[PDB]
């Protein structure tokens, strides 16, 4: 029984439960409001005592990090994989990986930090054929790739024309379900339409 | 004939330093100057479009990201392997590697950016028993944590009794030559002696 802690408007905690979501796995979503300091309560402390969200539960093992904890559901439950087999394609996902993860993530406001990261991303991306970010196939870069660019257009209103390749990836999540799921809008914690 | 465009006192070059060292291959060491920005360089933007160093150029495939160079690495020659068998400890290896990547790296200067990563690196590590940092075999994390350490005293001047499990780590690399190899004062680009 996975438990996953959670917070609706997290961007690292959207790329576990698209993970999760693609791996068929169920789990019960525990919210934790960032907004409110949920995250330094004593209690949640003693459960996820790296402090941090997204935390994966599952029995004993505690995982911190939005990519351990992706590679860790990739690893335990392998169908269908978050990697290619091509050593190359691999590569590039890894690369992808990191831009988001520790590239970008780290009166009107200009977030010129996102240009430069997605300008790298739309670099890197380019030249490999397919659907999504590398390929027919969804895998680890599409998801650093969903919740990076749905938080640059709703939150700061950053216009994708630029980037082709990435419009093109972010337009291919919009029909498929784990990923419609997964959005910060849809989660228990998320603000009512009610 | 691997390539590594390298730069001596790069901790991001560091660490793919001793992944070649620790997989035995053997490569080209092509310098790039970064304080005299020889990577602005259209020669080397020709070859490296990405721009980044480190560089591993592998015929017609050239990676970047100190983090996907090294994945690309361990699945291309897979012998030592740098992840354990145990899921949990790659796990482990993955969060120790996320949290130098992308938690730390991005009159006297204090550097408390510094006591942050490494309070938590010592909070990851310090139930792995082991030589090193998950078990008693050199992993993913130890790759990161050294070059991260010898920065840390070497260019801040970090105290590091604080963090017992992390000293006992970085003690743990002075014997062995995959590590004194790759050190930023051994490279073919570094200041002299003479």
């Amino acid at each position: 029984k996975l438990k996953l802690y959670s917070y609706w408007r997290s961007s690292c905690a959207h790329r576990v439960r698209i993970a999760l979501a693609l791996k068929g796995l169920d789990y019960e979503y525990i919210p934790v409001n960032l907004l409110k300091g949920d995250q330094f309560d004593s209690d949640f402390k003693k459960i996820n005592p790296m402090g941090t969200v997204p935390a994966l539960v599952d029995g004993d093992v505690v995982i911190n990090d939005s990519f351990a904890i992706i590679m860790y559901l990739d690893e335990k439950y392998p169908e269908p994989p978050l990697l290619p087999r091509d050593l190359h394609k691999r590569a590039v996902n890894y690369q992808a990986m990191s831009i988001v993860l520790s590239g970008i993530q780290p009166t009107a406001w200009v977030n010129n930090a996102i240009t430069k990261g997605f300008t790298a991303l739309e670099k890197l991306l380019v030249n490999c054929a397919g659907k999504h970010a590398t390929g027919d196939e969804i895998y680890l870069a599409d998801l650093f790739l969903a919740p990076q660019i749905h938080g640059a257009i709703n939150r700061f209103q950053i216009n994708m024309e630029p980037y082709p390749t990435l419009a093109k990836c972010y337009e291919s999540y919009n029909e498929l379900p784990a990923f419609q799921n997964a959005l910060p809008e849809k989660q228990p914690d998320a603000p009512s339409s009610t």
